[PDB]
């Protein structure tokens, strides 16, 4: 039981130096490059789960300078800024931002977190979570997939605690801007649950020797991403759920 990503260069390397951190059991397990990763569903009957994307900025710090010079004008995004509402530039509408814009309506800037989507034991799937932002929606959904089990829920709570202990040691998240990657949650009606960090595509090391917070916030060369804000939210809110 494995799966194969499409080998990307930040997320090779950000696997072959995971596998060597403290952080190796909250990651899909790494198995060379015959991308040969775990599947994180193979031990579920039937897989119920919930992609969180964690963070406070969802794009790289560098990829909106490499966005001063040239422009990245995909008209489908901008399709997208005007369907959900008008909030879009004359300029725009007749002619990065797409994503600070999703971050707003979404809940990345209160709570550096986002729920991406959802799979059901057969509810087949859902990616309709672009405007849930409030605490209370984001609970709302949660409280849903979960449907009442109370033993998944402390299950994913006690795991959420130690992986945030995880990365608060760990010196490889440490020194990395860490961006676009996910929490998974997985379970089943058998009441088995599991947490694990994927999605390594952005990630990137710092200066010589230099390190980030994580929780502070973001400003034009901080590389600060909030991952932890997001990660201590994200907690607050199953707890309150527990209730
Ligand atoms: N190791 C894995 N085991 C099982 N399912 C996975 C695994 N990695 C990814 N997935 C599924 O693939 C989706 C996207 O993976 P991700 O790394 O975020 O890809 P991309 O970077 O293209 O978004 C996840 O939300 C999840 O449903």
């Amino acid at each position: 039981g494995l799966i194969l990503k499409r080998s990307s260069e930040p997320e090779h390397y950000c696997m072959v130096r995971l596998m060597a951190d403290v952080l190796r059991g909250c990651v899909p397990a790494f198995h060379g490059v015959v991308l040969q990763l775990q599947d994180l569903l193979d031990g579920f009957d039937g897989p119920c789960v919930l992609d969180c994307k964690m963070g406070v900025r969802t794009y790289l710090e560098e990829e909106l300078t490499k966005a001063r010079e040239r422009p990245k004008l995909r008209k489908d995004m901008y399709k997208k800024m005007l369907a959900v509402d008008p909030e879009a530039p004359t300029e725009e509408e007749h002619a990065p931002r797409y994503m600070q814009w999703r971050e707003g309506i979404s809940s990345s800037t209160t709570l550096g977190f986002r729920i991406e989507g959802i799979k059901k034991a057969d509810g087949s799937c859902s990616t309709d979570f672009k405007t849930t932002r409030s605490r209370e929606q984001v609970t709302r959904v949660f409280e849903e997939f979960m449907q009442g089990d109370a033993e998944v829920l402390k299950r994913y709570l006690n795991r959420l605690q130690q992986i945030r202990d995880t990365l608060e040691i760990s010196d490889f998240f440490r020194r990395h801007e860490v961006i676009g990657s996910s929490l998974l949650f997985v379970h089943d009606h058998c009441h088995r649950a599991g947490v694990w960090l994927i999605d390594f595509g952005k990630t990137t090391p710092l200066p010589n020797g230099q390190i980030l917070d994580h929780r502070r916030p973001w400003e034009e060369g901080n590389r600060e991403d909030g991952y932890l804000l997001g990660l201590d939210n994200l907690i607050g809110i199953l707890a309150n759920l527990a209730e």
